């Protein structure tokens, strides 16, 4: 359970991300695909991309980064009361997209890295710890839905 002070740190940096949702979404997906190439293989939509320059040039990838970050921002702004938002996301990611929880840990690392690069003054260690707690809570709740459905592993 995050404290109110922890949530304020999370949402303070997130309000900065929202100034350039698409730039952040590109940086995060590119970091994820470069750091963990098994993740790119889950996207029939993107698996033709073979270089970072091709990734940066793809408008469709930039569009999907906005989709992703808009869904994450709506979950963070619920401050833990996010059951309605996680149901469809866990369902699609477990049963249609076939995304292991571990890959959610990988995109969490990529989000934290990109927030640290772009917002260092609002992403000191206190805010890094709070964002890690928020993303851990996200993963915990999704993993419980995966387990229900027979996909936790
Ligand atoms: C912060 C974590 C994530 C969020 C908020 C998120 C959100 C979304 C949303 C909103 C969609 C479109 C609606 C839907 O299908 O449910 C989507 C699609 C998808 N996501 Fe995620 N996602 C996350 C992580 C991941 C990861 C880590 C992977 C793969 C390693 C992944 C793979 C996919 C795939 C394959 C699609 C379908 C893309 C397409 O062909 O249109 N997602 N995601």
């Amino acid at each position: 359970v995050l404290s109110e002070g922890e949530w304020q740190l999370v949402l303070h940096v997130w309000a900065k991300v929202e100034a350039d949702v698409a730039g952040h979404g590109q940086d995060i997906l590119i970091r994820l695909f470069k750091s963990h190439p098994e993740t790119l293989e889950k996207f029939d939509r993107f698996k033709h991309l073979k270089t970072e320059a091709e990734m940066k040039a793809s408008e469709d990838l930039k569009k999907h980064g906005v989709t992703v970050l808009t869904a994450l921002g709506a979950i963070l702004k619920k401050k833990g009361h996010h059951e309605a938002e996680l149901k469809p996301l866990a369902q699609s990611h477990a049963t249609k997209h076939k995304i292991p929880i571990k890959y959610l840990e990988f995109i969490s690392e990529a989000i934290i890295h990109v927030l640290h690069s772009r917002h260092p003054g609002d992403f000191g260690a206190d805010a890094q710890g709070a964002m890690n707690k928020a993303l851990e809570l996200f993963r915990k709740d999704i993993a419980a839905k995966y387990k229900e459905l027979g996909y936790q592993g």
